[PDB]
């Protein structure tokens, strides 16, 4: 997997662009959507009541060891996550 099309480094940190597939057995990175420039993430939650947002952010805060917030897409499948205070190098190392 090449994650460089799904990330950009901003003033505040790194914006990781994902597309969520809900209702999964396990939350996990499964591939790259190159048409969207987004990481495909299976999410073990239903897509109701913010449960997929909660699971998604829990999984990524654990992975990066950084504050993760949804900056765009709270009610979309295509969510942009700001990982505050981190470089793109560090995020790519963690995604790999
Ligand atoms: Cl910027
Ligand atoms: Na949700």
């Amino acid at each position: 997997l090449y994650f460089q099309g799904s990330l950009r480094e901003t003033s505040e940190g790194v914006i990781l662009s994902v597309i969520v597939a809900p209702n999964a057995r396990e939350t996990k990175i499964v591939g790259i959507d190159g048409t969207r420039g987004r990481v495909k993430v299976n999410v073990a939650a239903p897509p109701v009541k913010g449960k997929a947002n909660k699971e998604l952010m829990k999984f990524f805060k654990k992975l990066f060891g950084a504050e993760v917030v949804i900056v765009r897409g709270e009610t979309s499948r295509e969510k942009d996550l700001l990982i505050k205070g981190i470089t793109k190098k560090e995020v790519i190392e963690k995604l790999e």
